[PDB]
C-alpha cells in the first residue's frame, strides 16, 4: 500500500510553500520529470496525489470515475465559512444541485423561451448596445459580464436587466468586481495581538460588506416572488423553488433554506459566469492578434447564417472551422490551470500504487490542455488541433477544460452555446480593431494566481453595415 513517487517533505515550515506561478511552473516541471504524470507531493502532514496530461487525468476521473467523485474538503472555522461551507460540505449535496438543475430544467420550460432563445435574445440587446458606442474604444470586461449574468439572471429571477439599470450595474459589482487589500506587517502584527484578528481574518473585512449588501437582493427577490407565486405557472428557478419549500413553511428552516439559495445561486452565478466572460474576452483578444483566422471565422458565419439571420446553436454542426476556434480559445484561454482538486472516496489501486480513502487528487487540467501527446503545436494558437482531414470537425482526446467525469462542469453545455451565439452573433455584426498591432499583441496572462486572467486591453467593434 505505497502511494506513488514523490519529493521529501519539510516540517510544517514548508519545502516549496509561497512559491509564485512562475517558480511552481519551473518546480511541477521538475517534479514531473523526476517522477513521472502521477506523482505524490507532502503538505501540512498530508499527502496530495499530482495527475498530469490527458491519460493520468483520463484514466482516474473516468476509468474510475466513482472512485474520484469525491470533491475537496473544506476545513475551517468561521462565521462565514460554518453556515454556507457545511450546506455544501457534502458530496451528496452536490449532486442534488445537478439533479435539480436539469429535472427543472426539463419540466418546467419557464417562460415562452428556452435557453438558446434568452441567449439570441441577449445578443441582440448586445449588437444594439455595441452600436450605442458608435465605434469608440472600450472595455469589454464589463459588457461580457453583463451579458453573461443576464443569463443566470432571466433563468433564475425571471427577467434580464438593462446595461445601464443601476439595481444591475451595482450587482455587477457585487460580484465580479476586486477589491484591493492593504495591510503591513507592523499593522498585522498590532492585529493579530489585539486586532481581534480572528474576527475579522484577511478578506472577511470586504465580503461581509457585500455579501450583505447581497444577502438583501435576493432576500427581497425571494419575497416579491413569494407573494406572486402562481402554482400551475412557474416562472423562474426561484419560484420552482418556493413551491418546493412551502410545506417546508411554518418552520424557522427558512432562515436556513434562503442562506442554502443565496450560495448556490452565486457559485452558480459567479464562478460560472465569471469564467465564461473571461473565455470570451481572452477569445477577442486572440481574435485581435489573428486576424488572418477572424476572417475565415467571418467568412463561414457569412456561408452558413448570412448577414441578416441571427445565429443559432444548430449552426454550430455546420460551422466546424469556427468550432474549432472555440475549442482553440478554451485550450488557451485555460483560466484553471490546476482545476478544482479531487478526493478519492475509497482505497483506490492507480497505475500500482494505493490512494487511500479522502487523499486530495489534484488533475492538472492545465497539463492536458498543453498536452504535446495530443496538440501539435501545445503553446500556439491553431484551430487544426480540432479538424480532421476532410476540414470536419475531429473531437481532441486532451481537451478538458470542463474537466471530466461525474464530477464535470454542470454548467459546461449552458457555457458552449453562450460562447457560440455570442461569439458569432458579435462576428456576423461587427468588424474588430485595437491600438496594438497584432505581432505586438501580448496574450501571455497577468498571473495574480490560481487562474489565468488576460491582461486588459481596448477593443473597437464596427458594425460592418
Ligand atoms: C465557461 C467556462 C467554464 C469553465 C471552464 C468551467 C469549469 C469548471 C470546472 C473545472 C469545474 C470543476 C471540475 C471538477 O470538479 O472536476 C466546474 C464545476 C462546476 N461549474 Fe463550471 N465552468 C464554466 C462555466 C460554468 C457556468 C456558466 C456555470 C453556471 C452555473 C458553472 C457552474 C458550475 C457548477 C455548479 C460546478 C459543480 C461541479 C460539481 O457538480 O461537482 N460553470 N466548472
Ligand atoms: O435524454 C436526452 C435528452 O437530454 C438532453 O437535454 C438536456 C441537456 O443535457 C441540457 O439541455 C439540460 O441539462 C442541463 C442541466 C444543468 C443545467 C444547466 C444550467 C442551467 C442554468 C442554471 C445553471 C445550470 O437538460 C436537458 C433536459 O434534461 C438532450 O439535448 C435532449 O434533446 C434530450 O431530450
Ligand atoms: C424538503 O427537502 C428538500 C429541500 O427543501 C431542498 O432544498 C432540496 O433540493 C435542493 C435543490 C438545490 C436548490 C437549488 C435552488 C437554489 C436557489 C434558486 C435555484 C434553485 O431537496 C430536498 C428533498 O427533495
Ligand atoms: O464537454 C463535452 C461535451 O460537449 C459535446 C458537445 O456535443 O461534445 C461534442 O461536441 C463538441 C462541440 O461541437 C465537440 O467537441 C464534438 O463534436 C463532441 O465531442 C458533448 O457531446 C460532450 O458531452
Ligand atoms: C469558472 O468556472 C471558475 C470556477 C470553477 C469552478 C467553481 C466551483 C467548482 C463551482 C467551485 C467555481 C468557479
Amino acid at each position: 500500500g505505497k502511494l506513488p513517487p514523490g519529493p521529501s517533505p519539510l516540517p510544517v515550515l514548508g519545502n516549496l510553500l509561497q512559491m509564485d506561478r512562475k517558480g511552481l511552473l519551473r518546480s511541477f516541471l521538475r517534479l514531473r520529470e523526476k517522477y513521472g504524470d502521477v506523482f505524490t507531493v507532502y503538505l501540512g502532514s498530508r499527502p496530495v496525489v499530482v495527475l498530469c496530461g490527458t491519460d493520468a487525468i483520463r484514466e482516474a476521473l473516468v476509468d474510475q470515475a466513482e472512485a474520484f467523485s469525491g470533491r475537496g474538503k473544506i476545513a475551517v472555522v468561521d462565521p462565514i465559512f460554518q453556515g454556507y461551507g457545511v450546506i455544501f460540505a457534502n458530496g451528496e449535496r452536490w449532486r442534488a444541485l445537478r439533479r435539480f438543475s436539469l429535472a427543472t430544467m426539463r419540466d418546467f420550460g419557464m417562460g415562452k423561451r428556452s435557453v438558446e432563445e434568452r441567449i439570441q435574445e441577449e445578443a441582440r440587446c448586445l449588437v444594439e448596445e455595441l452600436r450605442k458606442s458608435k465605434g469608440a474604444l472600450l472595455d469589454n470586461t464589463l459588457l461580457f459580464h453583463s451579458i453573461t449574468s443576464n443569463i443566470i439572471c432571466s433563468i433564475v429571477f425571471g427577467k434580464r436587466f438593462d446595461y445601464k439599470d443601476p439595481v444591475f450595474l451595482r450587482l455587477l459589482d457585487l460580484f465580479f468586481q476586486s477589491f484591493s487589500l492593504i495591510s503591513s506587517f507592523s499593522s498585522q502584527v498590532f492585529e493579530l495581538f489585539s486586532g481581534f484578528l480572528k474576527y475579522f481574518p484577511g478578506t472577511h473585512r470586504q465580503i461581509y460588506r457585500n455579501l450583505q449588501e447581497i444577502n438583501t437582493f435576493i432576500g427581497q427577490s425571494v419575497e416579491k416572488h413569494r407573494a406572486t407565486l402562481d402554482p400551475s405557472n412557474p416562472r423562474d428557478f426561484i419560484d420552482v423553488y418556493l413551491l418546493r419549500m412551502e410545506k417546508d413553511k411554518s418552520d424557522p428552516s427558512s432562515e436556513f433554506h434562503h442562506q442554502n439559495l443565496i450560495l448556490t445561486v452565486l457559485s452558480l452565478f459567479f464562478a460560472g459566469t465569471e469564467t465564461t466572460s473571461t473565455t470570451l474576452r481572452y477569445g477577442f483578444l486572440l481574435m485581435l492578434k489573428y486576424p488572418h483566422v477572424t476572417e475565415r471565422v467571418q467568412k463561414e458565419i457569412e456561408q452558413v447564417i448570412g448577414s441578416h439571420r441571427p445565429p443559432a446553436l444548430d449552426d454550430r454542426a455546420k460551422m466546424p472551422y469556427t468550432d474549432a476556434v472555440i475549442h482553440e480559445i478554451q485550450r488557451l484561454g485555460d483560466l484553471i490551470p490546476f482545476g478544482v482538486p479531487h478526493t478519492v472516496t475509497k482505497d483506490t489501486q492507480f497505475r500500482g500504487y494505493v490512494i487511500p480513502k479522502n487523499t486530495e487528487v489534484f488533475p492538472v487540467l492545465s497539463s492536458a490542455l498543453h498536452d504535446p501527446r495530443y496538440f501539435e503545436t501545445p503553446n500556439t494558437f491553431n484551430p487544426g488541433h480540432f479538424l480532421d482531414a476532410n476540414g470536419a470537425l475531429k473531437r481532441n482526446e486532451g481537451f478538458m477544460p470542463f474537466s471530466l467525469g461525474k464530477r464535470i462542469c454542470l454548467g459546461e453545455g449552458i457555457a458552449r452555446t453562450e460562447l457560440f451565439l455570442f461569439f458569432t452573433t458579435i462576428l456576423q455584426n461587427f468588424s474588430i480593431a485595437s491600438p496594438v498591432p497584432p505581432e505586438d499583441i501580448d496574450l501571455t496572462p497577468r498571473e495574480s494566481g490560481v487562474g489565468n486572467v488576460p491582461p486588459s486591453y481596448q477593443i473597437r467593434f464596427l458594425a460592418r453595415h
